[PDB]
């Protein structure tokens, strides 16, 4: 369906980001503001929820904002005079492509494509596709433009499936690099391939990379050992990403929030990922953000030392709830 398509095109991001046009945007392609002042952006989100945020949202809020943005899109199309005749005639797929464009560039601006809108009422797909290739929008999002145009041309979901495959490939690269970064163990592409072929990947007798932890948590970690690590991907629906990370037998030693993680990799891997992404034929930043945003975390039988005090944890979980994700912890006993 359409939400899948737009998820592919826009992706997901938890912090405030500059969209395809350069304007300030949040969530799954929700455009906050046309203004380029950062704090001037803070208005639409805060208004949407009703509480002071400093520019951050939750996943369900991004999904709600998604559904709502598509609803505003359909309001706009029916409101708009030149497009509604063009739209009323079309089938689900082409309708979806139109909705995508209107979603992307807004109600007001899209109605300027008179030549092509008319070209679409008459159902002249080919030369329409040639003409849309010669448009400011192709300049904005040439890849996306090519996909939407393809959708308009053939009338099926052929163009976006390839994008789905690409998403899988990139996500695999990102997960290999990330798990690689957390641990001292060598994670081959074959194991992540296992994580994608079968839903599960379990690594055992591992060891945390203390440099990673020191950089992310930021407070000195001495050593970290994890008995068992379980990763799971909603492979059946990779576009609506759901990640399941689980750590059993965590063993942290310490001597005396998420965004920085993204920063670290952004530094260290962006080049190599770029080297790979070009090889396959700042991109890694989006993938990682969607990944870490989609993940729900579990941990069992952890052991932490601080210094030295000892904290023993029976079970903990990190999931989304009704100003952020909730960290529920069970079975803490602290001793010497
Ligand atoms: C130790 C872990 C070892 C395993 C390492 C692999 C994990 C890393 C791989 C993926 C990580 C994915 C994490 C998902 C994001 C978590 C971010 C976070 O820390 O919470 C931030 C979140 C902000 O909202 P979000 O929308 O969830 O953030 C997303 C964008 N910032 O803020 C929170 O909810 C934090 C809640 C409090 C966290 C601090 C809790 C203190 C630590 C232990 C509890 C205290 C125990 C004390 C017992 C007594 C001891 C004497």
């Amino acid at each position: 369906n359409i939400f899948e398509m737009l998820r592919i095109d826009e992706g997901l991001r938890l912090k405030i980001y500059k969209n395809t046009e350069g304007y300030y945007t949040i969530g799954i392609g929700h455009l906050l503001t046309k203004s380029p002042s950062l704090n001037a952006a803070k208005s639409e989100l805060d208004k949407a929820i009703g509480r002071n945020t400093n520019g951050v949202i939750t996943k369900d809020e991004a999904e709600k904002l998604f559904n709502q943005d598509v609803d505003a899109a359909v309001r706009g199309i029916l409101r708009n005079a030149k497009l509604k005749p063009v739209y009323d005639s079309l089938d689900a797929v082409r309708r979806a492509a139109l909705i995508n464009m209107v979603f992307q560039m807004g109600e007001t601006g899209v109605a300027g494509f008179t030549n092509s809108l008319r070209m679409l009422q008459q159902k002249r797909w080919d030369e329409a596709a040639v003409n849309l290739a010669k448009s400011r929008w192709y300049n904005q999002t040439p890849n996306r433009a090519k996909r939407v145009i393809t959708t308009f041309r053939t009338g099926t979901w052929d163009a976006y499936a390839a994008a789905r495959t690409v998403q899988r490939r990139l996500l695999a690269f990102a997960l290999r690099k990330l798990i690689g970064s957390i641990l001292l163990e060598n994670v081959q592409p074959e194991d992540i391939d296992i994580l994608f072929s079968k839903g599960v990947l379990m690594l055992s007798n591992l060891q945390l990379n203390c440099s990673f932890l020191n950089a992310v948590v930021s407070i000195n970690f001495t050593k970290g050992t994890l008995r068992r690590l379980i990763l799971r991907l909603n492979v059946t629906d990779i576009v609506n990403l759901n990640v399941e990370l689980e750590v059993n037998g965590l063993s942290l030693e310490i001597e005396l929030i998420l965004d920085n993680v993204v920063e670290y990799m952004n530094k260290t891997a962006s080049q190599d990922f770029e080297d790979e992404v070009i090889n396959e034929g700042n991109l890694l930043d989006s993938i990682l953000q969607k990944c870490l945003a989609s993940t729900s975390v579990l941990m069992q039988d952890a052991l932490v030392y601080i210094g030295r005090l000892e904290a023993k944890l029976d079970f903990m979980s990190f999931s989304s709830v009704k100003t952020s994700r909730l960290l529920n912890i069970n079975g803490i006993t602290v001793s010497m």
